[PDB]
RNA sequence: AGAC
C-alpha cells in the first residue's frame, strides 16, 4: 500500500536485511506503481552499500559516493540525509516525491532529525507516503533487539583506561572483539594497552575509516577499537563486542556556548547498533555483548534537538507553514515552532555559514541572528578571553584577510570548531577568509 | 563524537 498517504515504521533488527532484501523490494514496487521516490541514506558509506543492493534497478544517485551511468528516465532518487535537508534550505525546486524512504531512521544527526520532521509533516498533511527503517524506532527504548543468533548479554566492569591487571577476561579471550569507545584519544589509550599485551589492533574513527576499515576485511586482527562511526555502515566477522556505553555529544550550556560533553551514557538506539555488530550468523552461536553501564534515561540535553528545530524553522513549506519534529521525538525540545525562523536576509546568511562555512548549526544561527554578513569574519577574533582557542597548548593564531596575525577568539564558543585537528584547520581557514 |  505505497500509494496510501501514511508513515510506516519498519522495525528491522540488526542483520534482518534492511538494505540487502527489504529496500530493493520496496524500490521495485515503487517503480512498478510509478511513484516518484527518494531513498535517504544516513552516510556516504551506507549510500554505496545501497547501490550494491539496488544494482540494475533504475536509481539516480545524487551523491558522489556512487558513480554509475544514469539513463535520465529514473523516478527514484538516492541521497544522504543531510543532502536532503540542505537542499530543503536552498531556494531550489524541492521535487514533489510521492514516497520518502529513510534508512537508519534513528539517526540523531540534526539534519536527520529535521528530515524526519519535514517528511512526517508532509505525510500528516496528506501529501506523501513514507517508510522509516531502523532497529530502534524513535520512541522505543530497547537496547536489546532481536538478532540472527542469540546473544549473551552481560554487564561487567569495562576498563576505560590502560590497565596492568584486573581485567583478564579481556585478553584471555580467543575470538575477535569489536570495542566501542567514546573518543579517538580514549581508543588510542586502550589500543596501545592491547598492542603491548600482544594483540593485533585496528582503530576506527571518522578520520581513519576510509583506510582502516578495509584492513578489517583483509588482515588478521584480534581487536577493532572504534568510535561510534561503526554504529552504521560497518560490519565485522566478530564473536564479541565490548561496549563502554559511552559517547561524546555536543551540549548547549546555559543557552550561551556549546561543549563537546562526556563521556556520557549512550542512548538505547546507539547501544542497540553497537551490540548489533555480533549475533549475526545463525550458524555461529555463542556471541557475547559485554557492557559497562546503563543507557541514557535523559536525552534532551543534546544540542542536536534544538539544532534540528533551527533547521526546520527555516525550511519553507507552502505559505510559510513550519514543519513539526516527528511526533515521538517532538518532546525532546521545549521551543515553540517558529522561534528560530529568521527573516529573509539573515536566513540566507545562516544557510551559507553552514553550507560554505561548514559551521555547526547552533554557531551559524548565533552569527546570522546577530545580523553579521557571511563574509565578515571580525567575530572570530573579538570574543571574551575565555573563548580563546588553543592549539598545542598555546593560543591559536590566524593570518587574516587584512594581513594581520590575530589570536582566534570567537564571539560565540562552539567546541566543535576546535575539538580535533581537522575541525580547527577548517575553522582557521574560515577565520582567515580562505 | 558524528555528518553532508
Amino acid at each position: 500500500m505505497l500509494k496510501k498517504k501514511q508513515l510506516t515504521v519498519l522495525d528491522l533488527h540488526p542483520g534482518a536485511g534492511k538494505t540487502r532484501r527489504v529496500l530493493p523490494e520496496i524500490v521495485r514496487e515503487a517503480i512498478k506503481t510509478r511513484l516518484r521516490t527518494v531513498i535517504l541514506a544516513p552516510t556516504r558509506v551506507v549510500a554505496a552499500e545501497m547501490e550494491e543492493a539496488l544494482r540494475g534497478l533504475p536509481v539516480r544517485y545524487m551523491t558522489t559516493a556512487v558513480n554509475v551511468t544514469h539513463s535520465g528516465t529514473e523516478i527514484v532518487d538516492l541521497m544522504c540525509h543531510a543532502t536532503f535537508t540542505s537542499r530543503l534550505l536552498q531556494p531550489i525546486r524541492v521535487p514533489n516525491y510521492n514516497l520518502y524512504i529513510m534508512d537508519e531512521a534513528h539517526f540523531t544527526d540534526p539534519s536527520s532529525i529535521a528530515a524526519r520532521g519535514y517528511i512526517s509533516t508532509r505525510v500528516e498533511m496528506g501529501e506523501a507516503a513514507a517508510i522509516f527503517m531502523t532497529a530502534t524506532p524513535p520512541g522505543t527504548r530497547d537496547a536489546f533487539p532481536d538478532s540472527n543468533s542469540p546473544i549473551m548479554d552481560t554487564e561487567v566492569e569495562v576498563p576505560e583506561r590502560a590497565w596492568s591487571s584486573g581485567f583478564d577476561w579481556v585478553t584471555d579471550y580467543s575470538g575477535k572483539t569489536v570495542w566501542f569507545v567514546p573518543s579517538v584519544r580514549n581508543g588510542n589509550e586502550i589500543a596501545a594497552c592491547l598492542t603491548k599485551a600482544g594483540k593485533r589492533v585496528i582503530q576506527l574513527s571518522r578520520k581513519t575509516f576510509e583506510t582502516e576499515f578495509q584492513k578489517t576485511k583483509h588482515q588478521e586482527w584480534d581487536f577493532v577499537v572504534t568510535t561510534d562511526i561503526s554504529e552504521m555502515g560497518a560490519n565485522f566477522k566478530a564473536d564479541r563486542v565490548i561496549d563502554s556505553r559511552r559517547c561524546l555529544k555536543p551540549v548547549i550550556l546555559d543557552g550561551e556556548r556549546v561543549i563537546l560533553a562526556g563521556p556520557m551514557p549512550v542512548t538505547h538506539a546507539s547501544a542497540a547498533q553497537r551490540r548489533g555488530r555480533i549475533g549475526r550468523n545463525p550458524n555461529k552461536p555463542g556471541d557475547e555483548y559485554l557492557y559497562g553501564g546503563g543507557c541514557a534515561e535523559t536525552d534532551e540535553d543534546h544540542a542536536h534537538w534544538l539544532e534540528a528545530r533551527m533547521l526546520l524553522d527555516n525550511i519553507y513549506l507552502q505559505d510559510g507553514l513550519i514543519a513539526s519534529l516527528y511526533r515521538p521525538e517532538a518532546d525532546k525540545v521545549a521551543a515553540i515552532e517558529g522561534e528560530f525562523k529568521l527573516r529573509t536576509e539573515q536566513r540566507k546568511t545562516f544557510v551559507e555559514l553552514m553550507k560554505r562555512g561548514d559551521l555547526p548549526v547552533w554557531l551559524a544561527y548565533q552569527v546570522a541572528s546577530a545580523g553579521i554578513t557571511y563574509t565578515d569574519r571580525r567575530w572570530c577574533f573579538d570574543g571574551t578571553t575565555n573563548n580563546t582557542i588553543m592549539e598545542d597548548s598555546v593560543p591559536a593564531e590566524v593570518w587574516t584577510r587584512h594581513g594581520e596575525k590575530r589570536v582566534l577568539k570567537p564571539r560565540w564558543m562552539d567546541a566543535r570548531v576546535c575539538s580535533d585537528h581537522a575541525a580547527l584547520k577548517s575553522f582557521k581557514e574560515f577565520a582567515a577568509g580562505k
